[PDB]
């Protein structure tokens, strides 16, 4: 008894609504949030990047704040090789994104004791002096610590914290020299070769857009990228450096900015604003900004990406406990789970997969958990919030749009079939969150790609030539759809499902809702 | 600034939703409230008759508790004459429908002193004998009153109270008689020949549909009259008689109950499950049961029915006023607005305009009020507890109904036109209760006639010939409504409105829902 | 700009409510969720213990699946050693409850390798027998597993699975021995001694009250433990059953159970209305029933436990990664906050403060993020939904509770003092959930050490003799509290606060509220 979270789903209050929780309620097959995979050495190999996509991967993040352009044009590759190799059923074949992860302007140390892995390891109350003298760049040890931020005397004070590997190790500016720092460590730990540096509340004068970011952006361009990670981003301006730099050639490339710092955080509306999608970089905002305060940021982010319609990711640590284990914490699950049912577009993984031993247990868990917590949403409020807090609009496709999602609400819908060039049909269906998964019908292979970014959405190529017979043509599409559906198990014959079209080709004249039976 | 109150009906609390009602805020062009006017003396002339039209008159109420069949047919003849001379242009033609009110089982006294319209006078104190001896059916005054219910003594008992004309004079039993009874004036005035008998608290016997009532019925059926007005239904059983005598000759026409009693209020659950819609027949309720008690039967009828999608009528000194002066009172102009905000399909007049001396001004009152009301209905909130309070189902047409009317309100829509031939696809959007007129275009001139029982749809006959090309032929009729629709004033050219069409031939397959600019 | 996230707990919707959290609005001082922390070799020094309570620890956890009694013993002596040195000081006093969490019919292995702490290592694939012959209680390796349950073989099929040391090490069950399984290691790992074995969906038939706990639970009584978390509770008889065993002498020690299995969720009404509250005892509920279902049960049973008024416990790897690390992981801090925000009354930590090398770090982090999330909660919905949700009741206190939130949340009181015996009329407080603190003035110190399982409750002992003038001994309470207050940084003089008292010594009296400014 009870499918999907029914009973608790339509109950009066939320309260109500969390008492019916039914762990003995199962969920239905599809999965709306998209998964970001970051891949790496763990995940590079073609025979197992098939085994990515199959346990629930849809878009592939390449972390260009490591690896040569030779390399990620080979993960790149073997991406669109291991995606391929099921191109020969339209029906089954599952659309992959490639995401190019920004280095942005980071500051890391230099090399432990010249040795590639050699590990030094600094104790509470010692000292350390950090250098900006380029001798030591491949000579640090427990006593001389070398950066890359060399303008960091400048903008670091007395009294200030630094903190090295993901803020697990603290330091604290005793005296500013003239090219260096003498700090005192708050809490010691080992520490590597070029590792993390985050300077909290101080102004980084470091480049928006590097000369390194630019090189990789342009590649990104020539590697025909569906999607750009901008990292540290902290003013509009920024985005619009990278929407430049990306240019004509690549106006079609999505910016995904990345709020990892305080600054970002504060100047959130004018940022959302010019990008295309938000990204909760909790790794760096954990360390920018004090640990308790970033589920107020994350719930923050994303009700307003929600608001705005747009596309966030909330993403870092979500499994770590998965990179030496095949199970996750009790916290993680919880994390999951509350990402999605704050509301996030999509849920991402990077050591977990890039390096983990578990990189197959990781996706599949979040295909699970994402899955769980869809259903537990809160629809009834949901909807009616999104409603309220929706400007009013004359746009025939936005009201189309909600007509579909009230429509597939009241008949409790297999699916909302959705005929789209660019995307933005299938996207307004998603902003309005419906329980039922949106199979977006594309001849457009890169809207098909970047379609993994909308929350529901379920991105489908069709492969077919188009009919003289625009009617047909477009019958074909729902069928092709219809078929999909049928074979993911979405829906049944008997069952109904709502079907999005226009009046006429080309894009942005969606006006056309039936409530159809599956053929 | 502000439009058909547009301010209010986006405001966070109903609180802060009257505090915006703007008298200087014009309402739309458009009225969704049926006006059922009584036809009679004052509105019988053909000449008039057409400008009760113009005025606004949807239906004709007959009422037959007066009137010879010859008389009635002579009314209706000449309604559908005053109605068929705007034919002449399907598009600006105005459908009107014809309801014949039963007499029920109603008490009448006698003739007074002889004279035809003679008029003795009882006086508080003074006693009264009431007598079922024939002989003086045409002798009544001061002493002896006669009455039809003759098995009366043997429902009624001593300390009873007997209400005449209206219950402005009322009696009470002092001693029970063998054939009469001896009664007390508790408030004089005049009193005139058969005038109306009320004897609250008491099982009074009389059928349910009586000798005369079959008569009549029967008459109505060889009449094509639209709809039936059942007088004092008590029970469900009551309105199944009234099927049955109108049986398989006239199952199509509808039977609205009249809720004029106690009893008829219990069991209002069980006669609203029978009938096809209600009228709150506040006259008789109002003497039946207290009055400070009718506006709780009223709005809890209204309400219940509302939820059930079945029409509701209020009727009954609406305009009381009126019948002697241009202008209504405070208390009645407030009345009008209250039921159609309390969200009642239909108001009704009565002595209004069968004898007034300002019949066209009252349904120009109506008219004009009804539209100010609607305007401030709280749709935001009516909508969500509409859709709430709804049963779950899987019919597409209940689903493309609900979808219809929340596009309708995202994008603000002129009108949602709507093809039906049985009338059903109209009915469901109303139920929902959009702010956009409903217009209903469809070749069945019963069913458009029978449309306006239902708050919101504007039934159009379409006269044109049917197309070899079923899709050219719906196309027509879209146009059909389009073209009405610019006529009347509901929206210009640019303008958006919601189409709902279906996917083949025959009743029953409404799915299409469509955004739509006007041609 | 912004306290406490006032502006965003004072907007009309959810979705607008999570736009306005801010990272950059402090929170109040107090501290509303309970933290109860697991005491163990890293934490039981008398002199680290002192800092437990200094950083957060309200209540103290001995896990008595571990240790002898002279062991914990020595721990509560302890912790009331560290507890008192407070004493000194009845203002800054901050009482310390101690729970008594029982082994009940738990799974465990024997010896590996006879060694004390050797560690084999299983391989997926390989086979492992598990024997029940006690001669191998002491030999245990690759090959040859021990158990504890012995009736084993008779509830397990063949199929089955078999989890050891929290669910980490995966078996199968083969094939069914006569005293002995034939598994499969589905995922390996190192196996050490006596570790926990689960098997899921499966009936074992072990005792609710085992022959060891009975022991334990007498041990208790003797020792004077304020509260009891029952192990593996499944029916209601079960909590039945540690009522009996803790009888008479200790019918003041609440009894809260543990729902760690499926029969538990599924029994859940039933357990809950038989015990004092709830513990989500998530460690083998993540194991007995499938990880991504977790979440659902949690917040079904935090959100019921809200609407019953009892308390509600949320434990097990809440910060997990502080068990070896200084700082908690994104995941983790993410748990924690949305623990608050479901709504549950108590966080919990384990390894993190009984073995890991950190306790501190992990104590002060829960009560920083409770502190953030606490003020992130919704109270207009939250409060609006509790009163709707709520029964119908006569109960004068418990209506002079309800008024009492409904003040605080008018005039954004620092906080609600209530004198109370039993506790009660603070608990009555605390399930309305106000924002403000609820500083429980009480003489009862079992009543004060208990009052932490309460969401708000701050517990205050009152060590002043009696006056003879009953009047000037509650007024010197409600002074008492005020000094607390005004010490804790909860308010300052000129504010206002809301007093509860009642008219007549005794408990069940509390029937006056008034809005007192602080002396
Ligand atoms: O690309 P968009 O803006 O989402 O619009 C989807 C479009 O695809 C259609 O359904 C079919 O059009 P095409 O044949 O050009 O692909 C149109 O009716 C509609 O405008
Ligand atoms: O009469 P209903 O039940 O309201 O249905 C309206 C019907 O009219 C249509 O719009 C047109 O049908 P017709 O050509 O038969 O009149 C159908 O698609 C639809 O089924
Ligand atoms: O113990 P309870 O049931 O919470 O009631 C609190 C009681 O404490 C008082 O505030 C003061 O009474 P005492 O002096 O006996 O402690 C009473 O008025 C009230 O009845
Ligand atoms: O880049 C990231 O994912 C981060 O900074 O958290
Ligand atoms: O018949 C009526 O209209 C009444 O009784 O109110
Ligand atoms: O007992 C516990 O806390 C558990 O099992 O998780
Ligand atoms: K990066
Ligand atoms: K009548
Ligand atoms: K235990
Ligand atoms: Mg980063
Ligand atoms: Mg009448
Ligand atoms: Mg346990």
């Amino acid at each position: 008894i009870q499918t999907q979270q029914l009973h608790a789903a339509m109950a009066d209050t939320f309260l109500e609504h969390m008492c019916r929780l039914d762990i003995d309620s199962p969920p239905i097959t599809a999965r709306n949030t998209g998964i970001i995979c970051t891949i790496g050495p763990a995940s590079r190999s073609v025979e197992t990047l098939k085994e990515m996509i199959k346990s629930g991967m849809n878009v592939a993040r390449l972390n260009f704040s490591h690896g040569t352009h030779e390399y990620h044009a080979e993960t790149i590759k073997n991406v669109r090789t291991a995606t391929e190799s099921f191109a020969s059923d339209p029906i089954l074949y599952r659309p992959v994104a490639v995401a190019l992860d920004t280095k942005g302007p980071e500051i890391r140390t230099g090399l432990i004791k010249g040795s590639g892995t050699a590990e030094v390891e600094l104790k509470k109350g010692a000292t350390l002096k950090i250098t900006l003298d380029n001798a030591y760049m491949e000579k640090c040890d427990e006593n001389i610590l070398w950066l890359d931020y060399k303008n960091i005397c400048k903008v670091v004070e007395v009294g200030s914290k630094i903190y090295v590997d993901d803020g697990l190790i603290s330091l604290q500016v005793k005296q500013k020299g003239a090219d260096f720092l003498v700090t005192e460590v708050e809490n010691g730990g080992s520490l590597g070769s070029k590792k993390g540096v985050n300077l909290p509340g101080a102004a980084v004068d470091l480049p928006a857009v590097s000369e390194k970011d630019i090189q990789d952006l342009k590649f990104g361009v020539e590697q025909d990228v569906d999607m750009v990670f901008a990292s540290f981003i902290r003013k509009a301006s920024d985005v619009h450096e990278v929407r430049k730099v990306l240019g004509e050639k690549g106006k079609n490339i999505k910016i995904i900015s990345k709020i990892e710092n305080h600054e970002g955080v504060r100047r959130f509306d004018e940022i959302l604003e010019a990008s295309d999608g938000i990204m909760v970089a909790r790794g760096d905002l954990g360390i920018e900004i004090p640990a308790e305060k970033v589920f107020l940021a994350q719930k923050m982010m994303i009700g307003r990406c929600n608001r705005a319609g747009k596309p966030v990711i909330c993403a870092t640590q979500m499994l770590e406990s998965m990179i030496k284990k095949p199970r996750p914490t009790r916290a993680e699950g919880s994390d999951v789970a509350n990402a999605v049912l704050d509301g996030a577009d999509c849920i991402m993984l990077s050591g977990e997969t890039a390096k983990g031993d578990y990189p197959l247990e990781a996706v599949r868990m979040q295909n699970l958990i994402a899955r769980e917590a869809e259903a537990a949403i809160y629809h009834l409020q949901l909807f009616e919030e999104l409603r309220r807090l929706a400007p009013i609009t004359s746009d025939p496709t936005e009201a189309t749009a909600v007509g579909a999602v009230e429509a597939s609400f009241k008949c409790c819908s297999g699916a909302i079939i959705v005929l789209t060039k660019s995307g933005r049909s299938a996207h307004q269906v998603a902003r309005y969150r419906p329980r039922a998964p949106i199979i977006a019908v594309t001849r457009n292979p890169q809207t098909a790609r970047q379609a993994h970014l909308y929350r529901g959405i379920f991105p489908v190529l069709c492969k077919d030539p188009v009919q003289e017979a625009w009617a047909e043509d477009v019958d074909l599409r729902v069928n092709f759809a219809m078929n999909v559906g049928k074979a993911r198990g979405f829906f049944k014959k008997g069952d109904v499902v709502i079907v999005l079209t226009g009046w006429r080709p080309g894009s942005g004249f969606t006006n056309t809702m039936r409530v159809v039976p599956v053929p």
